[PDB]
């Protein structure tokens, strides 16, 4: 119960007090003290988790608590709790949950930047509390869908101390060894979704230098930039895992293999060869429709128009990918099996791939 | 007569001050009274109207109108117009044409931002007029096509108090409710003239969220928003009235219908579900030629490559939009009544569509 | 020899001291004096040149000869070398070498920009020095492909002062009359490569304009802005001379030209009408094979699916640019020769081409 509880929390704050040292030190204990407890306890977010009518039984325990720490200490705790700490003992819960409702969102009665920070007025005539440090987003990948022509993925910042269109966002590919770097522009937003195209066209050039890819999403705020690593948040994954893409460059065939990393459980995309006949059998089923079934994981293409040709004809068809390891191109006529076996290249709506 | 105009002018000028009450109050009446003269009158953009030889006539009167008004009273007058009253006074209509002129376009001899206001030179050995604030940019849409698989519109700045390249555009669908919203990015821009390509595979996942997205354009310069509704200036728009495009998503078909709006004629998006055998007829033309009538309005679709698919065969085409409401896929082979009724899947360049 | 180099500047720099004239005067003499050696002599970047283990013998005689010029003039010397006449009297030249390793990719211990500026700390304790110019970036064209469809162009910021990140660049086409301007946006970029594709269905309403664009990269740093003219620095540009690509518009036939100036060998892009048949030859090979013979230079066409339509007909193929001036599209199937002269159209992958 509420007031059991900040009871405790108020005696506990006195102590530190009349414990044996100086000044400035025991308020440095404390600040500590009130950076975790506002970070790690029950009090975190009770404005937004605890129903509106048991809320005012809540504010009262917190205001007698936080009456007991002086008002000198809310310079060195962390800087967006200082509207807390003032609407608690001023016993202010719907200025308190206004507040920690507009750090979810970013969404301030009236606000702007300075050196990086945030000025914040939260309702109208009330103060502005100022220098407010910005957090890291919190980032879920809401969609993440791939073939053999581009990747699509789709970011959601669940939480942001700063609303839509003041900051800038880029999707990072980082290579492990932290050599090598791509960054994606946005392609649209909706609200705080950001959805990124990754055409393998623009990313085939630089695919090659290192195996593995790790994605990142770039957040900048003037010049104050988050890296935030992405994946570990996410709607299901779609497809089995080792799905992948087939890539073609310079003679060569390579997969690219979305998956999950095992400390963190982030996305990343790795990069390497193949060979083709090893990986992907190509057969006729009945005289029209050719097959490609991977033989160890799922090769994801587009579905459209596609066409098979030969040293001295060509094919029209239409491509679609039947389950997830097997394609289906329907041909526009019949197929000789001895002909079949001369194809020298099959193209997919937007890809060539040279047999 | 223009002397005989700022003559008038003038003695108003004269007698708002031998009222009878207090300084201060006079000039702020008189700050107001200016205000809306230099917005409202024959005063604005004269040195661009006027013909060149009879603006020298324009200054003299002018300058000995503005020589009544007292320098104090600049201060609180709208911050571009500080210029245009210290040139009158100074009787300078090579200056006096140069600042309106420099406001059409934002192009100064001298200029750099300040707590995002214009501080500006206009000409080499002049002063520096410091804290002009910026007005709202003119927008005139100047293209606006689409079809199935895009939309493609223009939107071009007349006139803005900045240069090129010093700020930043993106075009905005809001919902009608304010609730949703989408951020487009600029595709390329000639001088003023910025073109969006909105890739309807881009917004199919968010336009089913509201019916009506009404189009903006948001410019921002450093972190000073400006949202322009667009379309009420506009080049002729190209298409007949309830001219659509057909969407498919998740097995359902929908229409997003391009309209102006009644109060102010600004151009929205209608996003709404239709039943496709309802809207659109499908028949069979000579032997090869199959035709898309829309029945209530017109559909656009893209032109090129198209096929049909049925469960066992496909057939190559070549798409034209023969007329408004009226497409034409001239097939690569003949197909018979009997299987014409078996097509399962309709695709044009970029889009497919399940029947 | 280094010692024996070293000596004579402090000499010069010793006379230009002991002149008969005021004291600010020689250190302004002498300011210039030591602009250009950095700039011009053995000294620039010797610690990038210069092998690891004679360099510790260049820095004692330059730390000697930089002993002699006294400390108050450091100030009205170029900013970016402030650090390295520091480190030069303290003989430290594994800072000396960091400094000039610093400023080649804009890697800095420590650092963060003020009123367009860069203050840096090189190493861990080492003091910041602060206000430094940033100078213009060095750019290759690291790629530059193109037909019918885009242009893809890779441009490679070699030196910069400025870490990835915390500048915008764009693509800038202006018209060599500097009326017109065409600005694209980047496409991707893996570390400081940056890959722009300009489809020529965004540009083509823009390019009748003017008949010669030049090539910038615009670099853009808070509103400090840089144009960096394009192509004198370049990998070898991959198509014989004159090589173009075919642009059709309202009817009419264009050619789109690149080519290398004559006075500086920058990149630029010639836009011209032309009449097709005088240009371009259209012929049967076999039965099943379209050519497309560039009669005066060569024309690039996208490879992939292509179709030819005839007024009641329509056949698919695939393109193949099989050398710079030849293009085959293979059909699917035989033309006959009196049909192939009622061609009315021909079609790539993404253009149409009314004949």
């Amino acid at each position: 119960s509420p007031e059991d509880f900040y009871e405790v929390m108020r005696l506990i704050a006195v102590e530190i007090l009349n414990a044996d040292l100086e000044e400035a030190h025991k308020d440095q204990i404390l600040a500590e003290f009130l950076n975790r407890h506002f970070s790690f306890s029950r009090t975190n977010g009770f404005s937004l988790k605890v129903k509106l009518e048991e809320q005012p039984q809540w504010i009262n325990a917190l205001g007698d608590f936080i009456q007991a720490v002086p008002e000198r200490v809310d310079a060195l705790v962390m800087s967006k709790l200082r509207p807390l700490l003032h609407y608690a003992r001023a016993k202010d819960i719907d200025n308190y949950r206004t507040v920690e409702e507009s750090y979810r969102q970013g969404q301030y009665y009236r606000f702007d930047i300075v050196d990086g920070k945030l000025n914040i007025q939260f309702n109208e005539g009330e103060p502005y509390f100022e220098g407010i440090d910005i957090a890291k987003p919190k980032v879920k990948m809401t969609a993440f869908k791939f073939d053999n022509h581009k990747i699509v993925t789709e970011l959601t910042l669940n939480e942001f101390m700063i609303g839509e269109g003041h900051y800038d966002v880029r999707l990072k590919l980082h290579s492990r060894n932290k050599k090598h770097t791509m960054y994606v522009p946005l392609s649209v937003n909706a609200n705080k979704q950001y959805r990124f195209n990754i055409m393998l066209e623009d990313i085939k050039a630089y695919l090659p230098k290192e195996k593995i890819w790790d994605v990142f999403l770039e957040v900048q705020i003037g010049t104050e930039v988050f890296e935030v690593r992405v994946g570990n948040q996410r709607n299901k994954y779609a497809y089995t895992a080792e799905t992948s893409a087939l890539i073609h460059l310079n003679n060569d065939f390579y997969r690219l293999t979305p998956y999950f990393t095992k400390d963190f459980n982030n996305i990343s995309l790795y990069f390497t060869a193949i060979t083709l006949t090893d990986s992907i059998s190509m057969k006729l089923k009945g005289k029209n429709k050719i097959i490609l079934t991977g033989l160890d994981r799922g090769y994801v293409f587009e579905e459209g128009m596609a066409s098979v040709v030969l040293k001295d004809d060509m094919i029209m068809g239409m491509l679609s990918q039947t389950s997830e390891n097997e394609v289906e191109i329907l041909l526009s006529k019949d197929i000789k099996k001895r002909d079949f076996k001369n194809i020298v290249k099959l193209n997919t709506a937007h890809m060539t791939y040279s047999l």
